[PDB]
């Protein structure tokens, strides 16, 4: 082979792909193919001129002359891996200190696995694999270009900015697409972004495969209107060609990496279906001072580049007469007026090639400054140059590049990313072009929203499920994507706990209007203003007036013959019973409390006993005439009263008094005291016997004219008492109006008893 | 440097460490040190003679001549890594096809990382790392020696054979010790073997460290009496020296790998504390035909070994006058009678060095036979020889070695292990030596137990905790080793479920004598043979005889004046009541069943009512004289009887009859029918009133001479009935003898009632 030398004191090695890689037939015999234009001569000339310029600089590396050795790589593993052997021989002729290259991202791994055994640092300018960031295996590798995990960050930032949350996924097969898509998925899963379904395809498959791809991506509209493509430059062309035939154009929004960034050869002839796509590029401004040097070169005055003459002949398709490398293949002869300005195109990677050399030079300068202080040249303590301190000098380099940007390496030897953002939209009648609409600068996304969309309302939307609403909980099924839910309402009984669940609050409570917390329903019970309680009260007042008049009459005229005929003490007992019958409505109708309920359950069982005991003993004595002392009768009446009171006390002991809350319905809550069925039924059963005996005896002795026909009135009264007790059961145990009916029943029975027994007596004594 | 050539058609490369590794001062300038004896010249001569022999063999590789190239390695990475570069350069002078070596186990990795980039297979004969078994990283590596995970298998087999289950652990720091101990732990954990505590130490630490190691290992006796050392040859010497001063000798049993296998320089001066140790060696019989060739060599007639003259001068410490490599350092001149037979020692690794060459030759022969069939030589389809088919030809080699053993490679390119087993025991008065006591041959441990231990009872034991016993469960504290448990007994109420837990069976059951399954206790209840039931039965029979006699007398003499004076029907009723009182003991004393308990609860409540009703109505009529028809009295008695039967039926409805199992104590189970307190107390309360009325009226009318002083006997009878009712309560409700006492009470009361009421009547009527 041929190697390009340049003398000096410190030697640098470079591997540049000047020719095409050998075909499969000549892999074992090499024989590289055709010469390259962009990658072949421009890089070699740039390195030579950069070294000349850095030597002419008196500020950097004073009195030290740097050299170089440039070798071919042919974009093939074998050739580079042989030239590396040739380098490491001379290392063991000054030794090589560092290597710049190679271009490929898979040759570099095989060259590193060889160069790290002999402690040689390596810097690459176009290798962007994600496997090269592991410093356990690749300890001597550094690069000035962003990794493949920086595009997956800009893509996530762009998606996050525009509020997209349900997208597709396409990627080619290989290390590039697979690693990029893995990074994209890992970064997007942390920002609440979900993928419909990830796909996979070659870059040269058949039309049937592309049609099936379209049919499988069409089965998600209109839920996933954005496609996240991390594919190469031909998968996009295949997708556009497939879209053309099915008539699906003007519907999708393809978001792609820099495989399809600014290449016109991807959308030629298919500009109608690619409108709207957003792509990211790699920022790289041109280098001004390289053109003023590259164009002045002439074949007759270029001797340090052995590849120059064949390059000239290939480019101009002619033959150079009188030259050491004349070729007989070309019949035409070159003219003396030929020049290189004709269709001159600058290389698209000319910045990193210079930045790598500058980084290595700065590392050497720092090592010399920190190792040979106070001296200008090669001090005795730095001969020869060891490759273990240079690796630590290089990692801490930090300077400014050719374009005013900052160059620095992190702990992994990587570099920060800087990307542009383009947009393919129609300019006019049959005219399409890319235009810059933003940039990404290591965390700061600066994008012009006005230019991308003509109107705000025209923004494409892609969301799976609409958000919930006023009082709408989230219900999610099993096996589905986390961002495809359903909104359902809680019932009126239960409020909403959080975004995910309802919650049912305890009885007696009710959710508020905001559905944030159940509040307590105020207790509701009877009211004085209702006509029924006031009617009961006025009835009771009339009854008290009547009984007061009757007792006043009897007290005033206690010596009358009528009073002498009857029994005074028994009449007083009956009057007291009637008064206590009247005076239970005030206790009953009031708001329930501690002792009020006890008084109401005591009076209802006491009042129907004291009067009826005396009345039954009187009627029993009268029937016996047809133990005659009044003291015995009073003792018997008091004994029966005591028995009734003992029964009442036993009922009290069985169930102690208490206040109770009623829950008839969810909406309303009442307030009724402790009142069971037993404590009411038992006194009724006990007092039924007395009235039954009274009725029997009154029927037996209903035809005696004693005491102005007293027996007739005594027999006629009982009918009402018995019929009232009878009617008191059904409607008491058949509705929710217990208080009013049990307040009217006792009063009505007492008033009929008082009006059918004593009214004739007072009427007769009056006149 | 210098390389040893040998011509031919196929070239093989070898790396042999002829010199000592350069010191730290000359690492960058090489300058290897002193010449080696075993590793330097013997291996080179063996390879040369082996190639000569295989060329002379007409049945292997016909008409093809093999060659070789031997280079130094100096046991250093740099020198071998330069000679490998020289090899792979000439591969790109016939190319090298394979490399044998190097000796070291860490240089080999660095040489493999270089040789696998250019597709060169490699075979090693003394590298035994466990990192070289990964074919993802080391695809071109093969070896004929067992890995370091084969000693960890023989150790586990030896420990498992002798029933040791609690051992210590010691290992030196490095790849060797750490990897071996990791393998040992992983293999031992699967066979129920536990480690007390693993340790770790240098091989050159201070005396204080070794003393601390002894003090930390002394804190486990006598539970861990076996130490599993996987350390190098100097850690054992340090342990012995440390044991010497503390006077701990003659106690331990050191089990070690082949770092301390047969080396006398480890137990010299300390044979007293190393007695009993068991070590494993590597099987390697000597090669006979190498000695007949190596000894005949002379310095004057050896020209193909450039290292020979310096070797001779170094070995004999003289100067070879008149030689191309004469040295002036040695003043003494060599003698013509010198020979190599003096102190000749064979290399200890001479078998694998030949087996590797034979394996490579067999691989080449197989590839030639399978690629150019029907031809004898180099066919046109095998020029040049590719290194990708040789790697697959080599992996399937399977043949017989020099010592009659089988050589084959598994999928990882490894080899099976074959080890010996030694023993360091005293032979006599101040004499110690190693003796073979077994072997391990890839799964078959053949070890002579009789020679290791003089007597069977002298076997050293090492177990943490004794096993459980006849009915003992396992309880293990938290945080302790799984093989250190406690054996505890279940109580008498529970049996043992499994080896780990007890279990308590249900009530009425009992664990058996074997403590494997709870069995049911047979039901136990009353017995006829007991004196109490038969006494009750004979008492009842006597009562039946008496009542039969009385009723026969009354039936025969129904027309007597005495019978006319009394009431016949009431007397018959009383007789029937007494009969039903007697005939409750037969129902009661029998084994409980469905209806027997119903009859016993019916008779006890019926008998004390139907007689006493008639008696009380008779006495009431007699007291009233001082409704006289007998029909009214009979109707009243029958009405009271019906009321009693109604109460009985109500009690029956309250609690339906049933059979019940009693559980007074865990050991015994009874059988008593359903009998609550209410069903017994209620009839007694009901029938107390009748007897109270009877006794009150009898006391009221106890002085009437009617009917031969019948009132006196009627008043005297009641006393006994009342007293028996009274006595029946305390002891009935105060012991577990309910049946006997309630059987005697009714019978006694009926007997006294029948004997104090009718006996005088029959006595008078008789005479
Ligand atoms: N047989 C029978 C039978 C069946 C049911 C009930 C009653 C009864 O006791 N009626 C009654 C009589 C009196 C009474 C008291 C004092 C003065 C005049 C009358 N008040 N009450 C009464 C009791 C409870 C609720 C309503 C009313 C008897
Ligand atoms: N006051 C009072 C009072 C208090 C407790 C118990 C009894 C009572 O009923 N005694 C009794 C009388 C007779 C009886 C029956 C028929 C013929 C002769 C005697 N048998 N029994 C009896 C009942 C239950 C268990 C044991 C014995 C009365």
């Amino acid at each position: 082979r041929v190697v390009a030398h340049m003398p000096g004191d410190i030697i640098i090695g470079a591997l540049f792909s000047v020719h095409h890689q050998p075909t499969v037939d000549k892999v074992h015999e090499r024989k590289c193919g055709a010469v390259r234009e962009q990658y072949g001569i421009q890089r070699v000339e740039a390195m030579l001129h950069t070294l000349e310029r850095i030597n002419s600089d008196p500020t950097l590396l004073p009195n030290i002359t740097l050299g170089c050795e440039i070798r071919d790589s042919c974009w093939h593993s074998a050739v580079a891996l042989e030239q590396s052997i040739e380098f490491i021989r001379d290392s063991l002729k000054k030794p090589i200190v560092g290597v710049i290259g190679p271009g490929s991202s898979s040759v570099a791994i095989q060259v590193q696995n060889l160069l790290q055994l002999f402690n040689i640092p390596q810097i690459a300018y176009s290798a962007t694999s994600m496997d090269l960031s592991d410093k356990t295996l690749f300890k001597y590798f550094m690069r000035v270009v962003p990794s493949d995990a920086q595009q997956a960050r800009a893509m996530v930032d762009i998606v996050k900015r525009y509020n997209w949350t349900y997208v597709s996924a396409v990627h080619t097969e290989g290390n590039y697409g697979e690693s990029g898509m893995e990074a994209f998925k890992d970064m997007s899963a942390k920002e609440g972004i979900c993928i419909a379904h990830s796909y996979k395809i070659y870059s040269n498959a058949g039309e049937q495969s592309f049609d099936k791809l379209l049919k499988k991506l069409t089965s998600h509209l209109p839920k996933a209107r954005v496609v996240a493509c991390f594919c190469e430059g031909m998968t996009v062309r295949g997708l556009l060609m497939a879209m053309r035939r099915l008539g699906l154009a003007g519907e999708f929004l393809l978001l792609g990496s820099d495989g399809w960034a600014d290449r016109y050869d991807v959308t030629d002839g298919y500009q109608r279906e690619a409108v709207g796509g957003i792509t990211i590029k790699l920022q790289s401004p041109d280098v001004k001072w390289f053109d003023d040097y590259y164009l002045k070169l002439r074949p007759e005055t270029n001797h340090r580049n052995p590849w120059f003459q064949e390059f000239w002949q290939h480019r101009f398709q002619c033959r150079l007469e009188g030259f050491p490398q004349e070729n007989s293949k070309y019949n035409k002869t070159c003219n003396s007026s030929l020049t290189l300005k004709t269709h001159h195109v600058q290389d698209s990677k000319m910045g990193f090639v210079i930045n790598a050399i500058y980084s290595m030079a700065y590392g050497l300068h720092n090592m010399q400054m920190s190792l040979c202080p106070g001296y200008a040249g090669l001090c005795d303590a730095m001969k020869p140059i060891d490759g273990r301190k240079l690796l630590e000098s290089l990692m801490k380099t930090n300077f400014t590049g050719v374009s005013g940007d900052t160059i620095l390496f992190d702990e992994n030897g990587d570099s920060p990313g800087r990307y542009e953002i383009m947009n393919f939209k129609e300019m006019g009648k049959d005219y399409f072009d890319y235009i810059n609409v933003g940039s990404w600068d290591n965390g700061e996304l600066k994008m012009d929203d006005d230019e991308v969309w003509s109107k705000k309302s025209n923004i494409i939307r892609s969301v799976c499920s609409e958000p919930c609403e006023k009082g709408q909980i989230k219900v999610i099924r099993k096996g589905e994507v986390s961002c495809c839910w359903t909104c359902t309402p809680c019932k009126e009984n239960e409020y909403v706990f959080d975004e995910y669940t309802c919650k049912a609050c305890q009885l007696g409570s009710w959710p508020t209007d905001d559905l944030t917390g159940c509040d307590l329903i105020p207790v509701q019970y009877l009211r004085w203003g209702d006509p029924e309680p006031i009617a009961a009260v006025v009835f009771a007042c009339l009854g008290l007036l009547a009984t007061l008049f009757v007792t006043v009459v009897f007290i005033i005229y206690r010596d009358t013959p009528v009073v002498k005929s009857s029994s005074r003490e028994l009449c007083y007992i009956i009057l007291a019973g009637i008064c206590l019958g009247y005076l239970c409505t005030f206790c009953l109708i009031a708001k329930p409390k501690q002792i009020y309920c006890y008084l109401q359950r005591i009076g209802i069982g006491l009042s129907p006993a004291m009067s009826y005991s005396a009345l039954v003993t009187k009627t029993n004595r009268i029937a016996r005439i047809l133990f005659m002392s009044a003291c015995a009768q009073l003792v018997i009446a008091f004994i029966l009263i005591c028995i009734q009171l003992g029964i009442i006390v036993a009922l009290f002991i069985m169930e102690p008094p208490d206040i109770m809350h009623d829950y008839p319905s969810i909406r309303e809550v009442y307030l009724i005291c402790n009142t069971t069925n037993l404590g009411v039924v038992t006194p009724l059963g006990y007092n039924g016997l007395l009235i039954l005996s009274c009725t029997f005896y009154a029927f037996k002795t209903r035809n005696v004219p004693a005491n102005f026909n007293e027996a007739k009135y005594i027999a006629f009264t009982m009918y009402t008492t018995c019929i009232i007790w009878l009617a008191f059961v059904p409607i008491y145990f058949g509705s929710n109006y217990k208080i009013i009916t049990m307040c009217f029943s006792v009063s009505l029975s007492a008033t009929v008893a008082l009006g059918c027994m004593f009214v004739p007596k007072v009427y007769i004594i009056l006149a």
